[PDB]
């Protein structure tokens, strides 16, 4: 409901405890984790038409134009008018000029008093190729507000390039709002009860994990890496669906599931913790809006090798659902009071990650950007595909080469269809069997 | 003299006041401007004998074991022991593994109150070939104390290598003798009258170059940058020095003189600021010591099109000695006293640099060293030359932001830059405008 008004400071949203400048790094720098998004426009452009869809795309989401303010102790985010924002034209020649460019343009500041957390760019190659470019700091907005943006900036620009008036639904409530209904529903019972099961599922558990790295561990993390692509054929994909059902779960457990299964043939220990992205959108008016509903939860997960991959689907079930119920509290917090001093040679509380996004005239060509950024040690950000399952697996180059990393996507892709063809066996005898 | 004790604080060197702790940036980082030194060592190396000589550098060299404690609002230097260093072993299996690890490996943080303010990775690919990192953070020791460090380190390990002791000159005096004796080497006038001098010389200058570029000026600027070669033959080179001293010169004021030529052609204004850094070492000490003794200074040249280059080459040669007596007062004081509120644009005090690195000077079984090109993509300045003398001729880069420029801009340039050069030999008494057009005979790139 809305419960905000003009000029009004609102809160910030557990999801939002990890903007970008709350997570600095001395030796880093702010700006370091910035995202870009480029797109290349094929065919008979209206640049002034694109130019006034970006503007209106801007104009129709809160979250990109909203500014933060801090307010003695804590932070508030309030919301500006779009005047201000413009669409930048340069004319670029070449590919590889294009590339510098960008290059030169992501690592460019953001600022929390920054009216706009946008860059728009539109580079002229020719009258029939052009270059769109989305920049953003992190924490600003996921992948289903990414998928939202692109279709409704779609969908205006059809219906503003010829001379139409733009017809899109409304959205019913605001982030804002969002944030004060989670306020005002999340207190302090609910945080304590979630806080101390973190607390007690996450007892005992060691601070890193022994996974054996290419490079001895430096006493401080670089925070340099890299990415490998991981590609599952639409066949393979389909039979995890089928055999995720039998099951009682879905494909994410599945999913992490044999994630864990792979880093147990790089460590000594019994109980693995991976770190996973979960959308948190518990509302139907919250399905449409853009924005940051992304929490983080460690699955504590018992890797022995002698058990059979149908008992640890079931545990993964079983944590998943329990996680699932305590996603409300923020990592953040579960973190500094777990980790009261943090190792600067490790992520804390796990160093592998697990995420998988669901599904989401003019030609579009998505222009591969590698940010060249790791914050964990590994990092699998998989997506799903019409065509089939695709996505990166993001390594750290202190601790890893790119031929392991390329060997150990190669294997988990083997394990996917090994779990596929013969799930009652056990974590051994797959790795056994991935092996080859 | 030597005036220190072990474990006494010392005070701050005049070039010490640019390492890398004061002169942070906020959305850069605190390493984004650490000095990676890479190069491969061909041939049959004593891994443990040189990780045995670079200990022994450390043990010799007193700055490569320094920490730096804060007391109060200011820094002191404290000379550790030679105790705690070791050398970091790594087996990498191809080159664009070890480039990734460069990658990584440079940003690696460096504390002001570390031990040892170097990291050596001696890189294991095959038995025969090494590459040798050299990691430190800016300021601790420069171009010449890079040559004397090389030099060291060759020396020490041709000793240890074989059972044999190492035979080094002694070194009169530490670095916190320097410090001590150019603290003692002015009363408060020195530094008050080059910082008159340095206000005076750059007065109604306007604060940017009104320099053509490809693309609009960012609000902020990214630190961004590539480069592209810059060449120059043998003869050119000697036929510049004939001409320099015939015009009792130096081939720095006519290399200078050559650039403020060439970006006339990309500007209106009439006048360039253009920085310099040159080497401070003003006693026989001091010449075989590692450290850091470079000042930036900053020149000043009028070029109006209508003037023959022999006016321009006078007026350098002016400029380029008043600056030689006045290289004593930080660059960075310059800055904060001219600049009070920087803007994120562009550099500050000026935005084009010219770089004249100073000159360097058998065995059956003996090693070779390729020195790896160490491209950080990093640009502080829209424009920067950097040019040195080689008994092949002159070899050099001119780094450009990303920011403003392309690729075939710059290309241009260059190419402009080493035809101007020659028209000169060839021209001289010709005129600045009739240079330009005489060298703009490239077809259009």
């Amino acid at each position: 409901v809305p419960v905000t008004g003009p000029g009004e400071e609102s809160p910030l949203s557990c999801q939002q405890s990890e903007l970008w400048f709350l997570n600095q790094r001395a030796h880093l720098g702010s700006s370091y984790d910035n995202v870009q998004m480029a797109y290349r426009v094929i065919g008979p452009l209206d640049r002034q038409a694109y130019a006034r869809a970006f503007e209106g795309l801007v104009a129709r989401h809160a979250v990109l134009r909203t500014s933060y303010l801090r307010r003695g102790d804590t932070y508030v985010q309030k919301v500006n008018d779009t005047t201000g924002f413009a669409v930048a034209f340069e004319d670029v020649t070449g590919d590889s000029a294009v590339t510098e460019f960008l290059r030169a343009e992501r690592p460019r500041p953001f600022d929390p008093a920054d009216r706009h957390m946008l860059r728009v760019h539109i580079l002229t190659l020719t009258p029939y190729e052009h270059v769109a470019v989305v920049t953003r700091p992190w924490g600003i907005f996921d992948g289903w507000s990414t998928g939202v943006f692109i279709a409704e900036l779609n969908a205006l620009y059809q219906a503003l390039s010829r001379g139409d008036e733009p017809s899109l639904p409304e959205l019913p409530v605001q982030y804002a709002d969002f944030a004060h209904w989670q306020r005002r529903t999340f207190d302090a019972d609910a945080r304590a009860r979630q806080q101390a099961y973190w607390r007690a599922q996450l007892a005992d558990l060691p601070s890193c994990t022994a996974l054996r790295t290419d490079y001895r561990r430096p006493e401080a993390k670089s925070y340099q890496g890299s990415s490998v692509e991981v590609n599952v054929p639409a066949a393979v994909l389909d039979q995890l669906k089928r055999v995720s059902k039998e099951r009682g779960g879905t494909l994410y457990m599945t999913l992490l599931s044999a994630f864990a299964t792979l880093l147990g043939a790089h460590t000594d220990d019994r109980e693995l913790a991976i770190g996973s992205p979960v959308t948190n959108r518990p509302r139907p008016e919250l399905e449409r809006l853009v924005g940051y509903f992304i929490n983080v939860l460690v699955m504590r997960l018992d890797v022995r090798p002698e058990q059979a991959f149908d008992d640890l689907l079931a545990q993964a079930q079983r944590v998943t659902a329990a996680a699932h119920e305590h996603k409300e509290v923020p990592f953040a917090d579960l973190v500094r009071d777990l980790v009261p001093e943090p190792d600067p040679a490790y992520s804390p509380l796990f160093q592998v990650m697990f995420n998988l996004v669901p599904a989401v005239a003019l030609g579009f060509v998505p222009l591969p950007t590698d940010s060249g950024t790791a914050k964990f040690d590994l990092n699998l950000v998989v997506r799903e595909t019409p065509d089939g399952l695709r996505g990166y697996l993001e390594y750290s180059t202190d601790l890893y080469a790119r031929s392991t990393v390329r060997s150990m996507a190669a294997t988990y892709e083997r394990l996917l269809l090994k779990i596929v063809t013969q799930p009652g066996a056990s974590l051994a005898r797959l790795r056994e069997a991935a092996a080859d």
